[PDB]
């Protein structure tokens, strides 16, 4: 008999899962990084030259930590000094090399520390921010221009988001979008003056005498927030001894009314651009088509090309509004809203009138818009086979919503049943990326007849290496809830005995639009537990879980804590009726808001669980940010929803934990779900009287994701759960 | 049957130890609060009459916390509204009330948040300390007279202790001294300025949003540290329109050239005062003994009154320099010293002159010295039965030191070897304070005759509770080390049956002068592990210990982590051959610098530890402060003794921990073993791949001592142990 997939395996990932990442360039090329080098491919035949030589990076004095081709292809950045700042946030060096004279430009370099840089989608301009004010410089050599002036350390971010911004709303720290000619520089400049400072320590290295104290502003919930402004600069003029010739644009009065936030910025043409704003109270929205006054420089709005979108029984879009897709002359555009019924269908909407047309509907939803053509629309959505953890292309005739046909769906239909694309500049070409049920497969296809073109990576090698290892088994399921058709998912471990009683591991995620079953193909710790130990590890998507319509993802509407929580107990319940599961040994854990499931779920006294683990779990809403937590709760105030921010911590259920085997895990410094938010649930506990364990992670983050730190946890926490489980 | 000595019998004090706390206030009487009424005896006599009925305090109107009475016995000082600072600081709100005419003062009252307040010596003269200055009130409805303009939150600091002040120099926050008559103030000012902040969170109420960070002036070994001024102020002139008179006394040159401490202040007479100071590196000190010049008001000093103490094997005195005890006329004085074999022993100084006379001598040590009159010295030392963990008291005839009496020795030999004495003024009684080995018992007595005349304590009624419990019994005995012999006492189980084998656990302590082996009665934890789980708990104390000369004692003298860890393993490893002892299960827990040396030992690679706990360790040296870490480390410099800073942190030995069960817990809010310390050491334990086991006790300081805290470390501890001894 085999070996299994054991924890070393998934910690060191001894079994390689390859994929096939690529930056299109033109409407027929792309660049791809291949044994250091970057090369030039041409899609239509497959044939490629170099680039940039592998060479190059060598004569460099650093680690290349990326690179950005200019687009007219005359210059490239390169990237070095990484230094992580927040999820998506960094500073860095930057040098620019000069293509043609395949040189190093030595002269007006890009400052020590920059927070941000990008070429224009023209040419070869750059707009940097550094000490959070932008630059731009209009050639590699000459020197930089100075756009904004109000920069200030933790008080004043021109050109990048704040935190909130950059966790909550962007999911990004740039606030830079260049005009798709390069004429105009739009940026937002974010104020927070207001906004109270969380306060941490940092202990740095076993050097540093005295901890550092980390303080960011950060707004947690009905806290002031940041507030914002967006201009847009007329590049043309910038000359070292003029002044900056910018228009503030400000949201429509019934928006401007509040408090607010950008959310999105779509450039149409040269001379229109699209702003997004939606009120704090997120249920608001409206999209703003603002079209430049050449007598004037100004940014005109009118009533008419305004278009609102509200949700009544929660929040609007997933995460925020689904962003508006523009035809070429930027006179009409489509963009994802729920229908009628509930379901995330596209829409189409003529600029300047205010009725819109839906181009698809079903009781399934549409993913995103990944390319429009005037003739074509492509989409991702999980209609096929009605299973909402499936993701496939479609493309849908614009002058006939009748005919749409999907190019992933039958490519292959046992092994990927899970795709994302990505498109060539005017969608003359695309790659699929299939990410499940089997083995990750990366194929590209010519939109002409969608043909299959060719293979760019299969993962054969990682296929012959695990042929040889008991892997466990993966499959989907739905059972039924109150009426209602819910799916889940169990890893089984190998050579599966149905006579055997199996502990089993309930994973959790579980907050709004969360989705923890799908056909993804992954190598986890899961996989361990399955194949190694004979741990079941299940996962459920109950009420309030994601793209499958706003019937099932709103039901937790201003009351989180209460219907997500209680489906997880009683899709259990039902598990630990099946023979092979022994309903005496379930343990359930999850990471942020599955860590507050997690606890919620142990603190229910439901008697079904015996043991779990929290990992930088959310303990009392008014701790967690004002952006994604009033999106769910509203505000934390006797007139608006704080009787349901009373009743949902997790202190609260202190007392029920009496009954279980609890583990609770924080990185000291996470500047996303504070240390304090575990250090305040440990305290309820203590006071209760109740045992459990802990376990801090000194200088980690939310993701307890250095090298060693990682390590330690799973393998911590796998120790604790076979200790639960009488596991030898 | 019976009943054994249980956790909750321990975390709760069911077991109630007595004792008889009395206040001395004349050669022959003393207050005693009884039933809540202050009581005043009379030691002649026997007899007893009420001072204060507690009719009085419940129409207060507040918990009285506690009170002092005026030595004229006029008036009485009421503290309320108590809240703790650090060990022995705190702040209060304070009434003072009239025993005449049984009224409260309500005009000129004493401000809250008050710092420190005290009687003058004699009389009603109040001297207190609010915003870090300094206030005198000749009456108590009169209004008061500011003495400091200096005073200034976490910067200058006058009547009271800065932080390492308080903690490492004085063990006390009062800083200021009244001449026995009243009519001068003597008080140290404090000036924090450069000392560098240690910060840290502490989260407070469930309800508070945004977590606080907490700084305090505190120095780390080898950084900045606070400087002090000291002055007399002649409180005669003080008037609401006058200056205040005072004058500054400095150290003498030999300390002045460098960083130095105020370690002491005696009144000797109303016009003679003696200055203890001590030099930074500590193995320097000197008295400096000043006289009031009544045509000039100033203190002078002289040559010939400056004594100096040194020490070439280690530091001066225990934990500072021991205090000189002044004869009447203050012409002469005695003082523990260390003797030319290494012994401290009390030496006879003449006032004006170098040399002094050692009156003890021999092989043990007296520990201090309590009370002086014309004709006899009484002191308390471990002579009896050369046995260093036991305590009595001895008088010595100043006439002719051949003459010396054990006055305690005798009394009761085997219920009583640990004593302690409080006398009288004069010296004419003194009550006798017996700690063990059997039940406390404490006892008045006469010095003329040294008659008993009677029991005020015996704790008949534990020693009744007790018949009924099957407790453990503690046994003292000695092993040679290296050739010397050293103290070791073992808790055993009920029973002891010398055949079998069991678990043992090791509790150290093991820092510089420590002392954990006495015959000292106490009912803890380890009280519970014998009687309740058949734990074996032992102590010893070894090189490094105190109490048993300067050989021993400044054995790790500059080296911290060795001697003192090494000889806690080979004294177990002889333990685990004494026959009882299940080797395949040995443990070792310590707080503080016992959890230092537990770590080290379990760092070791002994093979010895199965398992152990640490409770808010020192990890490294250079994270502890200034005047601790310094007397026995040095600078942690190249020059001077950075090396041995170096290799005797507990992450040096991080590897090792591979092969051993490890449990760290730490306090978040502990200000004095700051959580960066189990923060940074946890840190390389991840960092070597090192499983262990946690536990953060949140807005907890370096006593984990708050009610539900106290329980809860304790249990979670006893569940590690027993998990680790296979004890169900
Ligand atoms: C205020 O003072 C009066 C005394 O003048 C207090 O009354 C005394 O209270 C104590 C404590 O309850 C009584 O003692 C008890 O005696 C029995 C022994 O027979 C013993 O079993 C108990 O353990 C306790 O020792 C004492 O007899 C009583 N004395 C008088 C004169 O009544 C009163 O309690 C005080 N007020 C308050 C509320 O503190
Ligand atoms: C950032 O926002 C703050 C408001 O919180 C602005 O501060 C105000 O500025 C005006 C004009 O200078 C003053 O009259 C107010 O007293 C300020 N209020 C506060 C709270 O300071 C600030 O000007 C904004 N900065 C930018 C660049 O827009
Ligand atoms: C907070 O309180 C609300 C209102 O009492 C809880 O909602 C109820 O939950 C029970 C389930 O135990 C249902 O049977 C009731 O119908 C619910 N009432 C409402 C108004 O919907 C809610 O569960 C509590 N939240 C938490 C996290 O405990
Ligand atoms: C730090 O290093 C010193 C020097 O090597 C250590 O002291 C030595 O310890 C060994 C082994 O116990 C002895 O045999 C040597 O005689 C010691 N040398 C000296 C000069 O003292 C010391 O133990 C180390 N400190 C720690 C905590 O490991
Ligand atoms: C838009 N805009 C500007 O352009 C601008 C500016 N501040 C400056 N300078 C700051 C110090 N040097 C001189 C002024 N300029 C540049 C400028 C102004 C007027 C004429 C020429 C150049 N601010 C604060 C601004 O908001
Ligand atoms: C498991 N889990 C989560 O829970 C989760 C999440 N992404 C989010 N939000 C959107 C991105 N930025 C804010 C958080 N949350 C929800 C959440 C995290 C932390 C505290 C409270 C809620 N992801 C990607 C995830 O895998
Ligand atoms: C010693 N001494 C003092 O006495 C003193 C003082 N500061 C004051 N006052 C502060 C505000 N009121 C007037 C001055 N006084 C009191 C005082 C000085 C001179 C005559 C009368 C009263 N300082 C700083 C000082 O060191
Ligand atoms: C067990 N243990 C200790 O260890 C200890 C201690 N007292 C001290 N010092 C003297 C008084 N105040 C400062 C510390 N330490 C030594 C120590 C404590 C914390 C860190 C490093 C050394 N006590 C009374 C004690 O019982
Ligand atoms: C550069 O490319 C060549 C092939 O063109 C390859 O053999 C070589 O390994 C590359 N250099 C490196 C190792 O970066
Ligand atoms: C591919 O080959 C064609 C010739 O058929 C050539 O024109 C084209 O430039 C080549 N593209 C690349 C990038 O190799
Ligand atoms: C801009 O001003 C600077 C002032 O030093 C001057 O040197 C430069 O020539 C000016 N630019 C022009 C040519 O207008
Ligand atoms: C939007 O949310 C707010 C909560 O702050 C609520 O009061 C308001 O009625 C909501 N509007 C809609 C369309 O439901
Ligand atoms: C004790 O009795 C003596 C005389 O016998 C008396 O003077 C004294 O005041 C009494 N003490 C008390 C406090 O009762
Ligand atoms: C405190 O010390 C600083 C130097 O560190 C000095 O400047 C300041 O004047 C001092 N303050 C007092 C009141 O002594
Ligand atoms: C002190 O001076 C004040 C006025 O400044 C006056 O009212 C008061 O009477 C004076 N007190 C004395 C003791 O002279
Ligand atoms: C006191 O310590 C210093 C510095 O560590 C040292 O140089 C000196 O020799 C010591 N003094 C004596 C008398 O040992």
């Amino acid at each position: 008999s085999r070996r299994t997939y054991t924890l070393t395996d998934y910690l060191k990932s001894t079994f390689r899962v390859k994929f096939y990442t690529l930056q299109w360039i033109s409407d027929h090329e792309y660049l791809y990084k291949q044994e250091n080098n970057i090369l030039l491919f041409n899609a239509e035949y497959g044939n490629s030259s170099i680039f940039l030589e592998n060479s190059t990076f060598d004569e460099l004095g650093y680690s290349t930590n990326d690179y950005s081709v200019s687009p007219d292809r005359q210059f490239i950045l390169f990237e070095y000094n990484y230094v992580k700042q927040w999820r998506h946030s960094y500073t860095a060096s930057y040098d620019i090399y000069d293509l043609n004279k395949r040189q190093l430009i030595t002269e007006e370099r890009i400052p020590n520390n920059t927070q941000w840089i990008t070429w224009s989608p023209v040419g070869h301009k750059l707009a940097y921010v550094w000490n959070n004010d932008i630059y731009v410089k209009n050639e590699p050599n000459l020197s930089s221009q100075r756009i904004t002036w109000t920069g200030k350390e933790n008080v004043i971010y021109n050109g990048v988001t704040d935190w909130v911004y950059e966790e909550e709303v962007f999911s990004a720290y740039s606030a830079l979008w260049w005009s798709p000619n390069g004429t105009f520089l739009a940026y937002a400049q974010f104020n927070d003056t207001e906004v109270p400072l969380i306060e941490y320590s940092f202990y740095s290295d076993e050097s540093l005498q005295y901890p550092k104290t980390v303080r960011i502003p950060y707004p947690k919930a009905g806290a002031e927030n940041p507030t914002v402004k967006f201009f847009v600069v007329d590049t043309r003029t910038l000359s070292p001894n003029a002044s900056v010739t910018s228009y503030q644009i400000v949201p429509p009065a019934s928006v401007l009314i509040g408090d607010h936030y950008l959310c999105g910025v779509t450039w149409v043409t040269e001379e229109r651009i699209s702003l997004q704003w939606i009120r704090r109270a997120q249920n608001y929205s409206i999209i703003d088509i603002c079209d430049y006054d050449e007598s004037t420089g100004r940014w005109i709005s009118s009533v008419a090309r305004q278009h609102i979108e509200i949700s009544t029984t929660g929040w609007v879009g997933r995460f925020r509004p689904a962003e508006p897709h523009f035809t070429s002359d930027g006179n009409s555009f489509y963009k994802i809203i729920s229908n009628e019924e509930g379901y995330k269908h596209i829409c189409h909407f003529q600029t300047d009138k205010s009725n819109c047309t839906f181009i698809t509907k079903g009781a399934w939803e549409v993913i995103g818009i990944e390319a429009l053509t005037s003739d074509y629309l492509y989409y991702i959505s999980n209609e096929h086979k009605g299973m909402p953890g499936g993701r496939n292309l479609y493309r849908i005739q614009l002058n006939d919503y009748t005919k749409v046909t999907c190019l992933s769906c039958e490519l292959n239909p046992e092994r990927c049943q899970y795709y994302s694309a990505s498109f060539s500049n005017k969608a003359k070409y695309y790659q699929l990326r299939c990410f499940g049920p089997g083995l990750p497969l990366y194929t590209l296809h010519s939109s002409s007849s969608d043909k299959e073109l060719r293979v760019l990576e299969d993962n054969s090698a990682l296929d012959k290496m695990l042929q040889d290892v008991q892997m466990p088994s993966k499959k989907l399921d739905v059972i039924n809830l109150h009426g209602t058709k819910f799916w889940y998912q169990m890893i089984l471990p190998p050579h599966f005995d149905k006579s055997k009683k199996y502990p089993l591991l309930i994973e959790v995620y579980a907050g709004p639009c969360s989705q923890k079953v799908d056909t993804v193909f992954r190598l986890s710790w899961a996989t361990y537990l399955a194949s190694t130990e004979n741990i079941i590890v299940a996962s459920f998507d109950g009420r309030g879980s994601g793209y499958q319509g706003d019937k099932i993802m709103h039901a937790i509407n201003r009351r989180l804590g209460t219907f997500e929580v209680e489906d997880q107990i009683e899709a259990t319940r039902q598990f630990s009726k099946m023979g092979f599961v022994d309903d005496k040994r379930i343990a359930i854990w999850g990471w942020s808001y599955g860590g507050y499931v997690t606890s919620m779920v142990l603190g229910a006294g439901s008697g079904v669980f015996k043991c779990g683990i929290a990992v930088a779990p959310v303990s009392k809403w008014e701790y967690y940010d004002s952006v994604y937590t009033e999106r769910y709760m509203g505000l934390p105030t006797p007139e608006d929803n704080l009787d349901y921010y009373r009743n949902s911590t997790v202190m609260s259920r202190a007392e029920n934990f009496k009954q279980v085997e609890y583990l609770l895990i924080h990185g000291t410094a996470d500047d996303n779900v504070h240390f304090q938010q575990s250090a305040q649930l440990s305290k309820a506990l203590v006071d209760a009287g109740v045992d459990f364990q802990t376990m801090w992670y000194t200088d980690e983050d939310h993701g307890i994701a250095s090298n060693m730190a990682h390590q330690h946890i799973y393998t911590h926490m796998s120790h604790f759960l076979k200790q639960c489980f009488s596991l030898p």
